[PDB]
């Protein structure tokens, strides 16, 4: 009765900035189509305060750390987690309509 | 990635109370798991009157109504409609993930 | 918990083309992007086979059809419906841990 | 215009039944309503063949094991997780109309 199709996904944690400076980026440092420090990049304290003048408190983190391929990082908080799943539901009115039926 | 298992279905609207008055049924008048009247019953001043102290102004309705299996009533207001499915949604972390990759 | 934020909804219903065929369309005749009869034109013998060529069994019909907002058309099975709503799903892992908690 | 009212929340993941065995269990080892071995009772050889009669390959896992506070276990894979929520989708016609126009 009711289809749902997956466009997109992202994850977001909190930022724990004090742990994030000198890291080498592994991914994407990045927040609302903003990217603030390349993959490859040490992090620096510019880097750092350019987060916190946007008021970034969550960042990116790749949708695979959810699954444990991603080595756990000192720089978000592991009690936080935001998912956000772009989709098409589609929904049969119709098929629902004969589940009432039954 | 994400299957959406329905268990339940209704719609909900807005009620005319007066215009359900005199009426027989034919679904139950129900809100939050009170039947007020059963199907194939007539609506008494009453019932009515039970409806209002409870602070009932939306009822369910058969999903069916909207496929026209249930004919249209004047004592619910169909630009109020509301659809309320009960699902399980399963979301596989390991497919988002394959998905993501 | 769970946030949904609608970025886009249609409503399908399907198609009674032994019914279309003269008619005065009153909005857009359209499927998957393409529109066969643009509003304000007369449906033709050769609309409805366009329609059928292009294997078009469900058309667009505006939302607001399902709140009763437009009057009912002989050209759509009454009997169908399909609603496809395109949305955001934010989704609190940290709030769902909570709920749980609790 | 959609409300998703949550009514229950699990993980699931699968289960490696090698390294459970002997453990101390820290939340109810359970599955389709059936719970194994209670939290705080040390999983026995018997629990592991029970588990493999009714073909038990998942497991649920509390929400909590995903943002740290339940701490991981050898006996539940990661990487096969899913997020079961289970809720009432309220979905407002009447606003859906407001947004189309």
């Amino acid at each position: 009765a009711v289809n749902f199709e997956v466009k997109d996904q992202t994850l977001m944690m909190e930022l724990v900035p004090e742990r994030l400076r000198g890291e080498t980026a592994t991914f994407d440092i990045e927040a609302d189509g903003k990217v603030y420090v390349e993959k490859g990049r040490r992090v620096t304290a510019r880097h750092i305060r350019q987060l916190e003048k946007d008021g970034v408190n969550f960042i990116e983190v790749p949708v695979e750390y959810i699954v444990g391929k991603v080595s756990a990082k000192d720089y978000v908080n592991e009690a936080t987690g935001e998912l956000i799943i772009t989709a098409n539901q589609e929904i049969s009115l119709e098929a629902l309509a004969n589940l009432s039926q039954a």
